[PDB]
């Protein structure tokens, strides 16, 4: 079945896992080291044992897949996953001056009155962004995010290398090469960023005509973060092979610290009260080949019958 | 037993492996994706089923572990593993002008007369290096090799980040962090190098006082290259914990393309005619703490009873 992978990763953590403090409060139960593997020939591992929502996953990928470091496309696609860091880079400073708000969010996962401000002054924020190009360009252009990492490596001699572009042009001409990597971890930049890229390195592979991919994710939350991650990189592979004219092999997903949060383990146990159903299947439009173009009307997920969605608290 | 890992990786390739052309002639049998794991508490995985030689492994590590991009320390330590690329960057050019030699080596693994030249003009090379500082500094300073990758990241704003230094100072103060990485893959530099770093990324981990490490190696030869690699990173971990005052956890070693060469598979089958013996145990001197200092008289391997060494041809 395609998603038993997750359920044996998540099972093995609350069984083998050993406790660690984190970079917040809530403890983690962590394993270090896992290869999880999915056979893309017969699927698209979006969890049938918990609604996970393909729409925000597509948007986010597509944002990444064509330069963007600016949340104004994400906002205007009803997606707000990367919304708050834009507010941290602003609540703090010199145009804004308003509410209490310096530090919000965690103290809004359980708040005071906070909800009508963290939700209403960072409403006004995300609004001005979508309509004020000036404002968009500043407090909504996040800088360094996977988008500028894959498509824009800033180099010691002035300019930017579009790495993923180059690896999709190697996939075509030179298929069998052991070099087919996109790193997202740049040292000049990591004694700095809010989050360093959690999705560090991913190499690709052809062999027999179908493209595998492997992703080393350095820090992974078992419950909330790992559902989107399997699916995104699975969506990213389906898209590279429709470009490079290849079939689908594997999506292999490796880990450093796969960790569960102690504040959401009653909830993972409830997910294991469910048996996986038949796995869903994606569609990508034939009339669009340069993967760089896809809108939402170019990737269709079909026949996803999920079990009810299970809620958990971003403490980060 | 600690090295059955290798023998089930190497077994699984000539069994599951599927054929691929490479960046040379000789075909490969390759798997893509493996986590291999060793429990350093009870060992030091140097193969007992084939002599592998700790001396050249120590030298090479130590070279790496204190700035060097120059083979004059490697030469003067009777090690010549990185010797020939120094000769390719020279056979080719303007001080040298001598023998036929432009392209040598492969055509010396099976040569014409080649042996008394590839071996005698690149004798004269490695000699002048060890005695002529001028010459050392040029045709023996390899530039970018793991040494300048770990200890010298060249940055867009002028200077060099000593990454490994910084990660050993984080290991001390902040132990439990999901950030403890040293990448060796720099994009500005990889549309270029002879070999891109085969040992791309490695993150570390404490938890309960003993340090694990995990290495994603992008391209690995099963037979010749993978023996040194398990041991080096195992030696590298033993050294970080004696610095950071930690015990030893695991050494986890992940793969992209683990591949065997078709020209050395009679030879791997002969290694599997042997049962592993008791695994060897290393020593690191108590009076030397800054790992940055170790000479050869600071790491002792004890009680390594190996099976005879099994020879195989560098075609690259
Ligand atoms: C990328 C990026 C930046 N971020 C920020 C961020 C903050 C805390 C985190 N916490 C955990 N455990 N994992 C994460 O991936 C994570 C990411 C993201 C923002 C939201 C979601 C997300 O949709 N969360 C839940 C929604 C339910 C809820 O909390 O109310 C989900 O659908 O699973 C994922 C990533
Ligand atoms: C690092 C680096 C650069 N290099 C260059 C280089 C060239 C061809 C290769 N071929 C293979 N299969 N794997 C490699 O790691 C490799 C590396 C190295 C040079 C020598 C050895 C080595 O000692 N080889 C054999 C020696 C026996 C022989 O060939 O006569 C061994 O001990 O296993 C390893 C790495
Ligand atoms: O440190 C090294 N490791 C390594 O394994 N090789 C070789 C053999 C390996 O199989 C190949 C990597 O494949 P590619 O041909 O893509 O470089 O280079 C060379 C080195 F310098
Ligand atoms: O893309 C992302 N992935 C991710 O998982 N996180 C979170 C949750 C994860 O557990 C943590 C990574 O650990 P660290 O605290 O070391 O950053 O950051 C945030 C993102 F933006």
């Amino acid at each position: 079945m395609l998603e038993q992978p997750y359920l044996d990763l998540a099972k093995k953590v609350l069984d083998e896992g050993h406790f660690k403090p984190d970079r917040t409060h809530t403890g983690t139960y962590s394993i270090f080291g896992h290869q999880m593997r999915f056979d893309l020939s017969k699927g698209f591992p979006l969890l049938t044992t918990k609604k996970v929502p393909f729409g925000l996953i597509k948007s986010q990928l597509l944002w990444f897949l064509h330069g963007d470091t600016n949340i104004r496309f994400l906002l205007q696609h009803r997606n707000h996953i990367w919304d708050e860091w834009a507010f941290e880079k602003w609540v703090k400073s010199d145009e804004y001056h308003g509410p209490d708000m310096t530090d919000f969010g965690h103290r809004s996962q359980k708040a005071p009155e906070f909800a009508a401000v963290y939700h209403e002054e960072m409403a006004k924020f995300d609004d001005r962004v979508l309509h004020d190009d000036a404002f968009a360009a500043k407090y909504g252009d996040l800088g360094l995010v996977y988008g500028s990492q894959w498509r824009a490596w800033h180099t010691s001699k002035g300019d930017t290398i579009d790495q993923l572009g180059d690896v999709i042009e190697q996939i075509k001409t030179h298929p069998y090469s052991r070099r087919l990597i996109v790193s997202a971890w740049n040292p000049e930049d990591v004694p700095t960023m809010a989050l360093p890229p959690c999705h560090t390195l991913y190499q690709f592979y052809v062999n027999d005509g179908k493209l595998s991919l492997q992703l080393y994710q350095r820090s992974a939350d078992i419950f909330l973060g790992v559902p989107f991650n399997i699916a995104s990189y699975a969506l990213l592979t389906h898209l590279v092979a429709h470009e490079c004219g290849l079939e689908v092999g594997e999506f292999i997903h490796t880990f450093g610290d796969a960790h569960l949060y102690v504040n959401h383990l009653d909830q993972i146990k409830e997910q294991l009260s469910r048996t996986p159903r038949p796995a869903p299947t994606l569609q990508l439009n034939p009339d669009k080949h340069d993967i760089f173009d896809f809108d939402m009307k170019d990737i269709k997920l079909l026949n996803y019958d999920p079990y009810p969605a299970i809620k958990a608290p971003v403490a980060v």
